[PDB]
C-alpha cells in the first residue's frame, strides 16, 4: 500500500545526509510521489528514476561525481529518449519536476501516470538533480538537470 | 489540436495586465496545461478550472474583489470536495499546482489525468491563486488558494 524512500543529499567526499523521504502510493491514475524533504536548494528540480539501486558516486579524472552508481535514467522500454511523464516516447523513469520551497522544503506530490504498481519501481534509484527539466534531450541532454543533488534507493 | 488561453494578472483598481498564455493539449494520459506566463508572484500556486467563463471582478461590501465572476471550482460530478488531480472524490477542475520561478515566469507543464478532451473544458475559466494548494478543504477551504491572482477564459 506504500513505499518510503530514504532520500539523502549527495556528497562523496564528506558524506550522505538524510534530507527526508518520498512516499510512493498507487492512485487510480498511476503512482504518486509525495515528498517530505527539508533543507534543499529552492526551485524546480529534475526528478527521475534511475537504473541501478545505488546512490554512491563514481569518480572520473579524480573528480568524484555524485550518484553515478545509479547509472542512467530507468528505460526498460528502450525509447532512448528523455521526455514528458505523459509521453510513451519518454524513459519510463521520467517524473514531473519536483518543487522545493523557499525554505528548502519539498511537499508537493506529483503523478507518474505510466507507472501503475509499486513493484515496477523497486530495485532502482530516485534522483533529484540540481537543475530543472524541460523534458527533452535538447538543448541539453536528459532535460538539463545536470549534477545529481539528491538520491535514494527504492526497496 | 490545441486551446490557447490568454491569461491576465487581475487588478480591479489599477487594471489587469496581460501575463501570457496557457496552452491546453490532449496527451495519451489526459489534458496537459503548458504555461508561458510572465510577471507573476513567485512560488507554488493553486491552479483550477472554475465554473463560469468569466474573469470579471464582483463588488463585495464596497470594494471589487478580483475574479469573483468566475464562480467556484468546476464540479460536474458534484463531489463537493476539493482534492487531488488523481482522486475521483475531488472537483473535476482540480489541477496540479503551478510553479512560478523566482523571476516571475511559469513554464513547467502539468497534467490533469481525469480530463480527456479539449471540448470538455470550454465554457469555463482557468484560475491561478495567490496561495498554494494542499488538495484538501482542511485546514483552509479549497486547498488554501485564497485570492485570485491571474485568470483566463477557456474558449
Ligand atoms: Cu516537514
Ligand atoms: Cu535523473
Ligand atoms: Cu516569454
Ligand atoms: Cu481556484
Ligand atoms: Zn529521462
Ligand atoms: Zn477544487
Amino acid at each position: 500500500e506504500k513505499l518510503v524512500v530514504q532520500v539523502q543529499q549527495l556528497d562523496p567526499v564528506k558524506g550522505n545526509k538524510d534530507v527526508g523521504t518520498v512516499e510512493i502510493t498507487e492512485s487510480a491514475y498511476g503512482l504518486v510521489f509525495t515528498p517530505h524533504l527539508h533543507g534543499l536548494a529552492q526551485g524546480l528540480h529534475g526528478f527521475h528514476i534511475h537504473q541501478n539501486p545505488s546512490c554512491e558516486p563514481k569518480e572520473k579524472d579524480g573528480k568524484l561525481v555524485a550518484g553515478l552508481g545509479a547509472g542512467g535514467h530507468w528505460d526498460p522500454k528502450e525509447t532512448k529518449q528523455h521526455g514528458y511523464p505523459w509521453s510513451d516516447n519518454a524513459h519510463l523513469g521520467d517524473l514531473p519536476a519536483l518543487f522545493v520551497e523557499h525554505d528548502g522544503s519539498a511537499t508537493n506530490p506529483v503523478l507518474a501516470p505510466r507507472l501503475k504498481k509499486l513493484d515496477e519501481v523497486k530495485g532502482h534509484s530516485l534522483m533529484i538533480h540540481e537543475g530543472g527539466d524541460n523534458h527533452s534531450d535538447h538543448p541539453a541532454p536528459l532535460g538539463g538537470g545536470g549534477p545529481r543533488m539528491a538520491c535514494g534507493v527504492i526497496k
